[PDB]
This record gives C-alpha cells, sequence and structure tokens, in this order.
C-alpha cells in the first residue's frame, strides 16, 4: 500500500512536499496524503479545520493547482500562509462553499485571470504559530469561484503591500482546505510553475 491517512494534529513533510493538519473536533476529519503535492480531506459533522500541502517556508512563488472541492456547507480552497515579525496569516481565496469571505475592502488586483477582490481582517487572542496573539489576516478573494489554475502569488503580495497590508517574514505556505462546521470532502493538487 502506500498513501497515508492521518487524524491528528501536525505538521511534517510527505512525498517531498511540506504538509499541516488541524483541527479542533478530533474524529470528525481526516487528510489523505498522496504522490507529490496531492492531498485529500473528508469531514462529516465538523468543528474547524485546515488542511493543505505545500512549502515550509512560503514566498513569491507562482504556483499551479488542480482540485476536486466538494463541502456542504462553509468551506474554502485557499493558497494560505504565516509570516513572523510582523505575525499575518493570509488567504488567496479560489473557491468557496455557503459563504464568501469577507473583510474591510482595501481594492482588487487582477492576476492569473481573474479579479480579486482585497481585505483585511484582525483576529483577536487567538491561536496563531506562535500562540495566543491578536493579529491581522489578509485576504484575496476571487470575483468568481475557480477550482484550478495557477496564482502569481507575489502579485497578491504587492497588491496588499499598496493597501498598507505589509508581511512579515514567511512561514508555511500550503494550498489548504479550510471548514467551519461542514461535511465534505476535497482533492488538491498544488506544485510550483
Amino acid at each position: 500500500g502506500s498513501d497515508t491517512t492521518i487524524t491528528q494534529n501536525q505538521t511534517g513533510y510527505d512525498n517531498g512536499y511540506f504538509y499541516s493538519f488541524r483541527t479542533d473536533a478530533p474524529g470528525t476529519v481526516s487528510m489523505t496524503l498522496h504522490s507529490g503535492g496531492s492531498y485529500s480531506t473528508s469531514w462529516r459533522n465538523t468543528g474547524l479545520f485546515l488542511a493543505g500541502k505545500g512549502w515550509s517556508t512560503g514566498g513569491r512563488r507562482t504556483v499551479t493547482y488542480n482540485a476536486s472541492f466538494n463541502p456542504s456547507g462553509n468551506a474554502r480552497l485557499t493558497l494560505y500562509g504565516w509570516t513572523r515579525n510582523p505575525l499575518v496569516s493570509y488567504h488567496i481565496v479560489e473557491s468557496w462553499g455557503t459563504y464568501r469571505p469577507t473583510g474591510t475592502y482595501k481594492g482588487t488586483v487582477t492576476t492569473d485571470g481573474g479579479t480579486y477582490d482585497i481585505y483585511e481582517t484582525w483576529r483577536y487572542n487567538a491561536p496563531s504559530i506562535e500562540g495566543t496573539r491578536t493579529y491581522q489576516q489578509f485576504w484575496s478573494v476571487r470575483q468568481q469561484k475557480r477550482t484550478s489554475g495557477t496564482i502569481t502569488i507575489g502579485n497578491h503580495f504587492d497588491a496588499w503591500a499598496r493597501a498598507g497590508m505589509n508581511l512579515g517574514s514567511h512561514d508555511y505556505q500550503i494550498m489548504a482546505t479550510e471548514g467551519y462546521q461542514s461535511s465534505g470532502s476535497s482533492t488538491v493538487s498544488i506544485s510550483e510553475g
């Protein structure tokens, strides 16, 4: 056999890609780790989770992805990552379920054949890669959903910067499935280029 299914919070390297899996609802969501930059998720009556594959150190890399994205409820398909100094999480949202994410509107960026709305939000005394903190979240949210294509990450970062949304030193960067309460499944593949 060879793929691996996991159910407990962890990070690591699988098939040459970084991966992260986290939930507040153990036993309601799993991640199956496939060859290369690919994984699947399955969730049933869950809480919150985020799972994905990518890189332990993010940057401006152009990436390409393909996904099967099958939420019954609130979920997102997102190029997600973190920085430190300052502590920021960011989301380049390609598709979503019942709810389209929003925040304080800071403009648009047109890249990779689509136009994205830019938003800022804040998290308050919340989990982070640095423990309980208050920090910013940056968003690019595509104006129409899609489930495959190229993301020229640097174009997002540059648009954010023009709007005053400054990033720190990169931590991980993954093509994520995010969910809240839903049930559903996904299969996602990511690579550079």
